[PDB]
């Protein structure tokens, strides 16, 4: 069964492998059959070859990544609220989403959603 | 058509109904197959009747409901971090989850759903 301390240590596994760009790290966490969408109501990306290929490219600037809420963990999703901040066309730059995670029986990610839009993206030129 | 400002108009009226504990404002937000997952995990209701029954019952002890972080809203979907406060018998309570609302093209919402656990049910103050 999917603890919420189980899964509650994972979103922060994966906040911590973004902020460290510790892409193995990050793969680690999701099932080989998993998908991501990110954002939400982008072309969904199923695989590990597929996921690995997305984190690789978001990796290729520093992320400044952290928690600003508590994690929700209930049944076996989690849901949290954080910041992703970085230099972007040289404009300092600060995303606030709202990722929710689907956890299978192994404790593994199988399905992520990032849920932020344009007024959730905050250049600073 | 649904728009992200159009969703984030609409959780801004769904906590104020919270708060002013109108019923038939909250439901007016709903489609008529609509479904309500409270907490996520458990039976969702389904259908008007069923909704206003949840609504009901979860406002018959007044609720303080704030928005403790920007709206995210893309795509159809939308995302929100809060707080429900109230006391009862000397006991105060907080709770803080994160709402999932999911919109058809009409703009309604089909889909409401609360993801918190134990650990996001704050006693003591
Ligand atoms: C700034 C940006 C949106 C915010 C996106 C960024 C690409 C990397 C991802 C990585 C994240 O973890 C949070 C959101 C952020 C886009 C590059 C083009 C664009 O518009
Ligand atoms: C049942 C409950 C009040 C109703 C709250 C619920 C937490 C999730 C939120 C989600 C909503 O969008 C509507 C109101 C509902 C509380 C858990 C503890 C409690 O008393």
């Amino acid at each position: 069964m999917n603890t919420p301390e189980h899964m509650t240590a994972v979103v922060q596994r994966y906040v911590a492998a973004l902020n460290a760009g510790d892409l193995d790290g990050i793969v680690a966490l999701f099932a080989d059959d998993a998908t991501v969408e990110n954002p939400v109501g982008s072309e969904p990306r199923s695989g590990t070859a597929a996921i690995r290929e997305f984190y690789a490219n978001s990796l290729k600037l520093p992320l400044a990544v952290e928690l600003t809420q508590e994690v929700r963990a209930v049944a076996n999703e989690a849901a949290f609220a954080f910041i992703v901040s970085f230099e972007y066309q040289g404009r300092k730059t600060v995303v606030a989403p709202i990722d929710h995670f689907r956890f299978n029986g192994a404790g593994k990610v199988v399905s992520m959603r990032a849920l932020f839009g344009e007024k959730n993206i905050h250049a600073g030129a």
